[PDB]
């Protein structure tokens, strides 16, 4: 009963350090290991559930599990229910309930042949889901034992490989280490280092199979986790509380996992087009004065620049909904003329609210406490804790009445300062001191039974009270959606207020936060390390459905070098979200305050970015409709070549754009993998050295000068590209361009999505333009999906053909010799001038 191999072993021991008498006095097995994997484990014989009176229904089936011998957690639920839900071809939902209790449980909005089958083991109790296509066994909790306590549910599972991804969110490679590692979900201000429960929290994994079909699985559960990934391989969910509710999602392949992923926590919101623009911030532009100054100096060195922020500087005695009357007394007016300029504001909002004030005097705090909109403590009273404007209430965002009132306070501010979107900051929620002033009871929420993984080994760790009280429940089991919730609050603010589209930037999320907002990956350190660290981040969020993420560039503590600036603005010029943001100590990083060649080199990447705008647009309208992915890691694009799955130091934008970064200091080169194809280098573009790559799927050497960061294009891509500015509102008036890579048969496909970039509704009322571009045998057409008053006017002014293999005699755009074009012999370059529209038809041909 104790030969279990030492990979296979599940610790019987997750609680406590036990000695060999305990261990067996549990009904478990003591081997201690030759050199982690647990000493103290479960024989196959340890007391589980019993399935009992399994029944058939039309949606799947039902049953009752029954334990009948304690386990040595306190409050095991001896009797549950288990409900199993065959609700689509690719996606398989079961429960494990209470029947005699409601328990907290996440507030969520709703050959023919399922993809999955699913069988049960009777005792002990497991479900097995197989892929009915091959037979593989993707889940089988039969591996160990189900616990089941009021502040302990553990479930286990075979994996089918060694690579998994997500469970967002830590410092980690993309693909998670199962050697004996824990991984802990308890949102978290911690500045991103390894092994450490960070911001945000997301229960989903993606796992690979041999052959490169996928599934994924989603626990909706917001307590507090741990995630224990052994090496047979195997994994074990452990909660301190809620339910089971298990969502498997059966692929097959990994960019269909994430789609319906997303179709059950809701696909990605559609951002404005100028939050895809250069966003610049720092804490330290401590004037309106010093504001205009960065503006102008970004506009006189010919830096892009769409939005301006401020961090806590704004504030008066840094509170949120107010202004100072020195540095920012013409805040107003600052904001007015970046306007009349065509750029946007952001800044900083922080959801604790000074207590301290006179009564009378602060009407975020007199109005909140007048509605109830605060978490409160035992005796009914606010929770107050200590934050930047010293004591803080924390508002409760389950409150509907807390919902109007940060509707108000942003309106109401709003019509002071019209900022165009909301940065919230410290929404774990973060907190300066443990708990509360008053600190916090003790009782089985504050002290429970099982304590995952947490730095500082408590739950009240820099928060507040798991006992205090929200609208839903109490903070115990709501912690985890709190930066979610404010998320939420802030979009349908920001609606109302200003009757655009939202733009929300969040540290703190949960799964499906990306239905609402937008991440940055927080308090990154000025390192090569930390840059290096943000492209496995970067892909990981837009896996989980945040494709809106990306890091501080240049890195927000300590100081950054000018090397690692111009590397870390090379590759951040590709994160979906591109914002330079920088610590109150710091030593300032605006890409106006490096050596000449540093900026003509973050100037070019700005430039490519802008030339890109339309692309990228695109990119998000197809993750807002379709679930699709932004940046994505070369697995989700080549899952069947198995030399992509451990690549996290290159990345995709969408299918066809391959960017290689330089990411360690003094190189002048870089090696990345290529997958089986032809890949154009991006610099045979015209935009205001090999040049093709033909590769069997391989590692290429590639030139990497300070000045370079390596971007190709895929064969068989045409990918939009639009005229240069300083903003979005003046790039969006420029003739646009197509670069059309051709395959080897002279075949290709791309296209473009457009609309007035900043409406709500836009897909619903019909109010874009859609335009699909077609190479085929030396001619390029577009096909109209659909075109409106957005997008008719739209100028195609230049078509640059890569892989043209000889020179042409005649180039003609609707029959007509063109006015003029150039070929490259040494490239395989045809650069067409034409003049047409993206909304009528045309042809360009060459021969
Ligand atoms: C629930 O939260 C409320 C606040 O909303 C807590 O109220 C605080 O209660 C403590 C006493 O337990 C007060 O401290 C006292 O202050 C007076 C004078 O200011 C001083 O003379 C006493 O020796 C003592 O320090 C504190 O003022 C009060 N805070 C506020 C904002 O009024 C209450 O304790 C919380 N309940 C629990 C069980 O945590
Ligand atoms: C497993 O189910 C049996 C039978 O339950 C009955 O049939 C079901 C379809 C449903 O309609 C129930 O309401 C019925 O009671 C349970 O055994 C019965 O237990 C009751 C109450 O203890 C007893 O009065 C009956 O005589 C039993 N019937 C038989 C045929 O044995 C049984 O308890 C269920 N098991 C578990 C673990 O819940
Ligand atoms: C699911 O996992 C269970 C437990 O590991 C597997 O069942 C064991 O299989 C071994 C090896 O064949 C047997 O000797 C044991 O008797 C089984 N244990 C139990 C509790 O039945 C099971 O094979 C797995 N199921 C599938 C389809 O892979
Ligand atoms: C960041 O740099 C701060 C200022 O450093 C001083 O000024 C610059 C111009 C350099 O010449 C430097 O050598 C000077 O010492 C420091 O006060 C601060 O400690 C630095 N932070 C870290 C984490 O190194
Ligand atoms: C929050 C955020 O991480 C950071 O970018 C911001 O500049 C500061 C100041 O507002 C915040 N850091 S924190 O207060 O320490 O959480
Ligand atoms: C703007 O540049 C001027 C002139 O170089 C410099 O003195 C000033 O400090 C800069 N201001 C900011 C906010 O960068
Ligand atoms: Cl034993
Ligand atoms: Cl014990
Ligand atoms: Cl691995
Ligand atoms: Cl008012
Ligand atoms: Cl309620
Ligand atoms: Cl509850
Ligand atoms: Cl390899
Ligand atoms: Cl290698
Ligand atoms: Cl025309």
């Amino acid at each position: 009963q104790c030969d279990v191999p030492p990979n296979s072993r599940f610790d019987c021991a997750p609680d406590k350090a036990i000695t060999q008498e305990q261990c067996e006095a549990r009904g478990c097995c003591y081997i201690p290991a030759k050199q982690g994997q647990p000493w103290c484990f479960f024989p196959p014989s340890y007391p589980s559930y019993k399935l009992e009176n399994l029944s058939s229904s039309e949606m799947g089936y039902t049953a009752t599990l029954t334990r009948t011998t304690p386990t040595f957690f306190p409050k095991d639920i001896l009797t549950l229910r288990l409900d199993v839900m065959m609700e689509t071809e690719n996606r398989l939902h079961f429960t494990i309930k209470d029947p005699a209790n409601r328990r907290y449980e996440v507030p969520l909005e709703t050959a023919p042949s399922p993809l999955y089958s699913v069988e049960f083991s009777e005792e002990p109790f497991g479900v097995i889901v197989h892929r009915q296509l091959d037979g593989r066994v993707l889940l089988n909790t039969t591996v160990a034992p189900l616990f089941f306590a009021d502040q302990f549910l553990q479930l286990s599972t075979s994996l089918p490989s060694q690579y998994i991804t997500g469970l967002a969110e830590h410092l980690s490679p993309l693909m998670l280490s199962t050697s004996w590692t824990r991984i802990t979900l308890w949102n978290r201000d911690l500045a991103p280092t390894p092994g450490a429960n960070l911001y945000g929290s997301h229960p989903f994994y993606l796992a690979l199979e041999d052959g490169g079909s996928a599934h994924g699985v989603f626990l909706l559960n917001s307590n507090a986790m741990d995630v224990v990934l052994q090496p047979s391989p195997a994994l074990s969910w452990r909660s301190t509380g809620g339910i089971l509710d298990v969502y498997i999602f059966l692929g097959p392949e990994p960019k269909s996992v994430v789609q319906q992923y997303l179709d059950v926590v809701g696909y990605p919101f559609m951002p404005p087009y100028w939050g895809l623009g250069f966003h610049l911030c720092r804490w330290g532009y401590s004037s309106t004065a010093i504001t205009r100054q960065v503006v102008e100096n970004m506009t006189r060195a010919h830096f892009p620049l769409d939005v301006q922020w401020n961090d806590l500087d704004y504030m008066d005695s840094r509170r949120d909904f107010t202004f100072n009357k020195d540095g920012f007394r013409d805040f107003p007016a600052m904001v007015q003329e970046l306007h009349q300029g065509g750029r946007r504001y952001m800044m900083i909002v922080d959801p604790a609210i000074s207590s301290s004030g006179p009564a009378g005097s602060y009407r975020p705090y007199d109005e909140g406490l007048r509605r109830g909109v605060f978490i409160t403590n035992e005796t009914g009273q606010p929770l107050i804790g200590k934050v930047w404007p010293g004591s803080t209430a924390f508002p409760d965002f389950t409150n509907p009445t807390a919902l109007a009132w940060w509707e108000d306070m942003v309106a109401e501010f709003h019509d002071q300062v019209p900022f165009d979107g909301m940065w919230i900051d410290m929404n774990e929620p973060s907190n300066f001191i443990r708990g509360s002033e008053d600190g916090c009871p003790n009782n089985e929420l504050e002290n429970p039974p099982y304590v995952p993984g947490v730095v500082g080994g408590t739950l009240q760790a820099a928060t507040i009270c798991a006992s205090s009280h929200q609208f839903l429940s109490t903070h115990y089991n709501l912690h985890n959606l709190y930066g979610l919730t404010e998320a939420i609050a802030s979009h349908r603010a920001l609606v109302k207020a200003r009757g655009t589209r939202p733009f929300v930037i969040s540290r703190s999320t949960f799964a499906g936060h990306g239905r609402y907002a937008g991440h940055w990956t927080g308090d990154v350190w000025s390192s090569w390390e930390q840059l290096a660290s943000s492209v496995p981040e970067i892909l990981q969020f837009n896996l989980l459905g945040v494709p809106l993420v990306g890091a501080d560039v240049c890195g927000f503590l300590g100081n950054t070098s000018e090397e690692l600036c111009v590397r870390w603005t090379q590759l951040g010029a590709f994160y979906p979200f591109m914002r330079n943001h920088n610590s109150l100590l710091s030593l300032p990083q605006e890409p106006y305050s490096f050596s000449e060649p540093a900026q003509q080199a973050m100037r070019k990447a700005l430039t490519l970015r802008y030339a890109l705008l339309p692309h990228l647009y695109t990119l998000f309208h197809q993750a807002h409709v379709a679930g699709e992915t932004v940046a994505r890691p070369l697995f989700l694009e080549f899952p069947k070549d198995s030399s992509t799955w451990t690549v996290d130091h290159q990345l995709l934008w969408g299918e066809a754009l391959l960017i290689t970064p330089v990411l360690q200091a003094g190189k002048a080169e870089v090696t990345g993998y290529f997958p089986l194809g032809t890949w154009y280098d991006l610099q045979t573009v015209p935009i205001e050295r090999e040049p093709a790559i033909h590769s069997e799927g391989q590692w290429v050497t590639l030139p990497a000068p300070l000045d370079t960061i390596n971007v190709h294009l895929r064969a068989g891509y045409i990918i939009p590209l639009q005229g240069p500015g300083l903003t979005t509102t003046e790039s969006r008036q420029q003739p646009m361009a197509l670069a059309v890579a051709l395959t080897k048969g002279g075949e290709a496909r791309g296209e473009l999505f457009w609309d007035d970039g900043e409406s709500l509704e836009v897909l619903e009322r019909g109010a874009y333009t859609q335009v699909i571009f077609l190479a085929r045998n030396n001619t390029i057409v577009n096909e109209l999906v659909r075109v409106t008053s957005e997008g008719a006017g739209l100028q195609l002014q230049k078509v640059t053909v890569l892989g043209v293999a000889t020179a042409p005699q005649q180039v003609l755009s609707n029959g007509v010799p063109v006015s003029n074009f150039t070929y490259s012999p040494d490239t395989k370059v045809l650069d067409i001038c034409v003049s047409l529209l993206m909304g009528e038809q045309f042809l360009v041909s060459w021969c």
